């Protein structure tokens, strides 16, 4: 069990544009195209990400390339954020996966705004963080995509994915 298998399970796989639990336009393994309300703007974003006229549909290899790019962006996003990085570096191995997963889903900006959760995580207050994350818009809006992540922050094990 690793970050890639963990996100695969949480985000699954869709080969045609859809609206995720936040209501935004998306394809592959949780690849967000745009926050614009316009399907056609998302449609361009897709051809642009892939390098061909798609059309709203992609292959498995292409989804996995996108997936790898998106994991990579999520880790880079953490390390370049002055708020996330020191909290990330205090975390043990398994919790770091939960942290990458949380950013992959929520984006850097969303995660970094949960100021107190970040402090609870840094002080290793696992129970409180998980309670305060279980209140978030993310959890209520995206409960099945979030549940295993939140449980993982509490326990620091992989049991939620087994
Ligand atoms: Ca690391
Ligand atoms: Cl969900």
């Amino acid at each position: 069990m690793n970050i890639f298998e963990m996100l695969r399970i949480d985000e699954g796989l869709r080969l045609k544009i859809y609206k995720d639990c936040e209501g935004y336009y998306t394809i592959g393994i949780g690849h967000l195209l745009t926050k614009s309300p316009d399907l056609n703007a998302a449609k361009s974003e897709l051809d642009k990400a892939i390098g061909r006229n798609c059309n709203g549909v992609i292959t498995k290899d292409e989804a996995e390339k996108l997936f790898n790019q998106d994991v990579d962006a999520a880790v880079r996003g953490i390390l370049r954020n002055a708020k996330l990085k020191p909290v990330y570096d205090s975390l043990d191995a398994v919790r770091r996966c939960a942290a990458i997963n949380e950013v992959f889903q929520m984006g850097v900006t969303g995660v970094a705004g949960f100021t107190n959760v970040l402090r609870m995580l840094q002080q290793k207050r696992w129970d409180e963080a998980a309670v305060n994350l279980a209140k978030s818009r993310w959890y209520n809006q995206c409960p099945d995509r979030a549940k295993r992540v939140i449980t993982t922050f509490r326990t620091g094990t992989w049991d939620a994915y087994k």
